[PDB]
């Protein structure tokens, strides 16, 4: 009679909360989805071993089209868990699944976990200064999406930071790198000429948040565009005007050039 | 030797991540602060029992003025952990403490935990649509803080949602309720008259996120301003223009007036 939406956290199998783990262990059936994002620091096998339960992974179609036929039926007479990377309901489509549960007469509860949306706090940038967020999508064919460029423009204009989620091919396990994202942004700039993203733009790269050894780097595009930030996943942030304390953290912790203390504050 | 900044999560002792718990259990000394937020579903005793270590609680003064005298010295010859509610670097000034750690020759690591900043996804509002955040501070003496009003104004004009962290005076055991925040906002509106926060404004209240049954309510200020949302902590959200799916969730899950389904495109 109960469905639990449980977040797996940021990077590996230990990023689930104690609450999430204990609840998952007591569930009769455990499902999971790895299409909104992936858990790069672990494997389904390691997650299954930790939870001590077999996990049925669902595709995007299984969820969007058949959630009420695959998951909810079992939730009617059993305790069922639905695992998702990060924090449940951060992904935009997740929320509506609770409505489906309600329609099916199934109670649902949410067990939170760390999300990249909040983990960016480790960049030293003040959380309240982050504005609207966006996703940098790979262009393909004659389709060249550029809405994320306008998001940066509008946030930066108001002195706000922009969190950019990077594209991912869940099935093919292909992750867009911060390097690729920077190249794309320079390409959009060359097309729009808005003076929003150039070689002189200060950026912050956060790779493998959740890991004990994430890569946190800050610097100008001209210097970071070909830098190796390590294995995925990567997150790109375009800061707005910096508070001196934010800048000092970027210099001391993220190896940012001293120049940012006079140019971006 | 090492210093770990470990988040404890949203509501109770089990909101810590498995990673955080396994590391905390092996540390030589464990410190913590409980003034940046309120964990309404646990006690110091329960946290100590879970980690199996005595926790020395520090006051705001101990941390801001003496972190380098109380915590860092021990981290030079031992494994030390510093615990905080929610995520340690979200809506706190703790990031700067990593700079102090470095200057003292102490390596630091960060272990994330669920944060209210991302938990608001449970309201059904799209996380990417949240703009700049703000804090509603208690007026004191003859000074009445009003910056948060301008934040809502700026976000709303852009169709973005506004997360409003509410004030806390941990030593006085004072936790601002959503009701008190609404009363303050109405007073600022009477002054600035920007049509930003009125009795007809739609708002969302999230209380005790992290618990299994948090209070999630949406409706007009005139109807919610005197409603009992239960024990603290509370956060107030002023949505911008809603997507149909957001409206549907607010109606189905947060009890919002069915009339909000009819969005004005
Ligand atoms: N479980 C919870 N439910 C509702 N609001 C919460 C909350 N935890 C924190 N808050 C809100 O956030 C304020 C503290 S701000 C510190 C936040 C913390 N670092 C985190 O990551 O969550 C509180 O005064 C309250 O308004």
């Amino acid at each position: 009679m109960v469905l639990y939406f449980i977040g797996l956290g940021l990077y590996d199998e230990r990023d689930i909360t104690v609450k999430g783990l204990e609840i998952a262990k007591k569930c009769d059936y455990v499902f999971a989805e790895f299409y909104t994002s992936l858990m790069a620091g672990t494997t389904l096998g390691r997650i299954q071993k930790l939870i001590g339960k077999e996990i049925r992974v669902l595709s995007r179609e299984d969820v969007e089209l058949n959630f009420e036929n695959i998951v909810l039926p079992l939730a009617k007479e059993n305790d069922v868990a639905f695992l998702t990377p990060g924090d449940p309901l951060v992904a935009t489509t997740h929320a509506e699944l609770r409505i489906r549960a309600k329609r099916a007469g199934v109670e649902s509860y949410v067990i939170h976990a760390p999300s990249i949306y909040s983990a960016v706090g480790i960049t030293g940038l003040h959380i309240y200064k982050f504005g609207k967020s966006a996703t940098v999508a790979y262009p393909e064919g004659e389709w060249f999406p550029t809405s994320y460029y306008d998001v940066i423009k509008e946030n930066a204009e108001r002195g706000l930071h922009t969190l950019l989620f990077l594209d991912i091919k869940a099935e093919k396990r292909m992750y867009m790198t911060a390097n690729e994202a920077m190249e794309l942004l320079l390409k959009v700039e060359d097309m729009k000429k808005g003076g929003v993203f150039t070689d002189d733009t200060l950026v912050v790269v956060l790779a493998r948040a959740g890991s004990l050894n994430p890569t946190i780097r800050a610097g100008y595009v001209k210097d970071l565009i070909r830098e190796d930030f390590g294995d995925p996943p990567h997150i790109l942030i375009v800061p707005g005007k910096l508070h001196i304390v934010e800048a000092e953290y970027l210099v001391e912790i993220a190896g940012a050039p001293r120049e940012i203390l006079r140019v971006n504050v």
